[PDB]
């Protein structure tokens, strides 16, 4: 459960400074994660779920990617995954499921409350070999519930970016960045 | 369009000189086309649909992502995409729909053989009052005869063999390999 | 101008990213991640390639000055032929590790600035066209034209940064500690 | 079996379906390799030779980098080297050096030098390169090229670690160069008629 913390110190990275699309100029505060940023965690990330999985002999695995939040955190991740398991030379089969006994690892987007990943999690188990729950971000109340494996640990604030939305909305940004009262006003209702 | 031909005299790439899963050992024939290559032409794929929207004037795209084989090729392809909408400072918003009104629809769906699938898809979006319907196909069969529909985008056309990787498919299995591949007997068969 | 990277940044743990072996016990922190470094340096070539574009450069030739910036120099180079790339012109680059008269963008690693005073005295003999500079990374006063990222006064290793021909296969810019700091001294 | 074999049959690829440099637009007759499949390739080049130079519990591994033509593919060779003694916990030291020759110290010996070259086609310049390493008292010499050109009759010297064997025609790009240019291309191609009189001695 340890990971990149965030302290509410960091005061970010300005948009200036990276390549962000220009549909969203004046919309963004600060970028929180470069997207590189992203990879390089989800690298040890994945190797931390492989030997994790081999630890226990899983015959196989499944990713369940929840829609639409998940999918750029999936697609890495499954790179990652395949990654390690083809230079490690294990033998481990993964599925991939997505959802708007085996083992399941469920691919969410960030945990803010935790009332929708264990309304999934208690999904599942209404009889399933294993449950797993793997989330890019966690967001710092503090919550009585965290994930298995977490890759940010970040401020009470609202994110979007690398497919998180804010009403419907800052899905194809590269980055992930902190919106200001601007882009706030011009994408809420 | 006009793409990539992978000629019927093309013998592939044996799979031992690059990575394959461990679990497909004696399942694959040979290497088709690496992952490399596939994004190398994604990026010019990525430039020629980016600015076709923009030579039209179009407010929007909407991807239709077609589970689960177009799965790999959509998160590449939406990479290219952003890429270069980004490079070229213009502002295009890109929206992403999954399957398994009054938008600009660009289907992405895995392989092309007969057309029956993108038929019945594009039909069903044809009913929904689409500003546009574009198909973007990765791999496109090639029949005889012909196949009588080609997409607007295409990024390779294949000769007529099974071919699995990149999300590809050989009922539900084969999905996480690297490359795109042409299968044997022996694993055409083990998995039934 | 450029990313600052201010001093009560306590940096990013090295058991949260994937590092070498090699350095186990020698590496404090991570100040600035490999993709990090990746996608800063898209708007930094963005800004060369404009700054080449104000005026009409009919060529550009970078100069690597190793062993330090060979990776910064590799992905620099990947960034400047995918922005010309993307962006149809035609802006034809060399790279020189006696060919004068060109328009010189200096790729070094870090700059007090002692060094980098004895390659822009060194290109007068060869009264170059035009001369700018290019580092990745500053530490805490002169400035190149081109910068990446502002560290503090610290010191750092990794991507082919080096102390005494050392920690260059490291992946991520990392901080050490006083006792791999010690374990490789000359 | 030693790399993947680019038959003479192969016709390439037309460069208008992939992205190049503008300013070699009518200079390309097709592309021959492409870079990610470069870098495909890499990858199990980076395996083989890691799991050579552990398997003999090799002190030091020094790549040599023949400079100008051998740059990408040394980068290209370094990612995949760190990254796959990364993902396998080996211990594996590795240096970087460079040379044009250009580089001595003269404390070489006793080291295992990797040569790192952009392609072997006749194969003497390869060959004086190391009868002058083989002077050095080196513990170990070998060489990794990117390319090798299929020669008739065939060549007498294969390199230890080639990535493709290509066919007899000359190949520019992916640092590659003719007359020093071409350099900054991006793939693997073949130079047509107007290039290679585009850019003569
Ligand atoms: O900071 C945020 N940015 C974007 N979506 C969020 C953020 N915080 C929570 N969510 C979404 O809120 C939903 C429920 O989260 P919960 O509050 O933990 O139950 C999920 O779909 C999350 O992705
Ligand atoms: O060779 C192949 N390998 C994997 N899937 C294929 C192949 N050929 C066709 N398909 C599948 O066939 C479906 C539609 O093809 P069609 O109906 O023949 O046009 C798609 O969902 C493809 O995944
Ligand atoms: O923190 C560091 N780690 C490794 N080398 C450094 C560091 N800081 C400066 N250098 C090296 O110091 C030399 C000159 O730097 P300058 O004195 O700031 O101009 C260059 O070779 C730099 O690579
Ligand atoms: O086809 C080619 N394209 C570009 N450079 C080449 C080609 N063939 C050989 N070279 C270079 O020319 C020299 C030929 O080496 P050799 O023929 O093995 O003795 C080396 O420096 C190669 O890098």
């Amino acid at each position: 459960a340890d990971c990149v913390v965030i302290e509410d110190s960091f005061r970010g990275f300005p948009t200036e400074y990276f390549c962000t699309s220009p549909r969203y100029d004046e919309c963004l505060d600060y970028v929180l994660i470069p997207n590189g940023m992203i990879k390089d965690r989800l690298e040890k990330m994945s190797m931390n779920i492989v030997d994790y999985y081999e630890a226990c002999n899983a015959t196989s695995i499944t990713l369940m990617c929840v829609l639409k939040g998940g999918f750029k955190f999936l697609a890495d991740l499954v790179d990652g995954l395949e990654r390690t398991v083809r230079a490690r030379g294990i033998v481990l089969p993964m599925s991939v499921e997505f959802v708007r006994d085996k083992n399941v690892l469920v691919v969410e987007d960030i945990i803010d409350t935790g009332k929708t990943i264990t309304k999934l999690i208690s999904h599942l188990d209404s009889s399933t070999k294993s449950v797993k729950v793997a989330s890019l971000l966690v967001k710092r109340t503090r919550n009585d519930y965290r994930p298995d494996f977490v890759g940010f640990e970040v401020p009470n604030r609202f994110v979007v970016g690398y497919a998180l939305d804010y009403n419907d909305n800052f899905r194809d940004l590269h980055h992930i960045c902190v919106i200001n009262e601007v882009g706030q006003k011009k994408f809420s209702v």
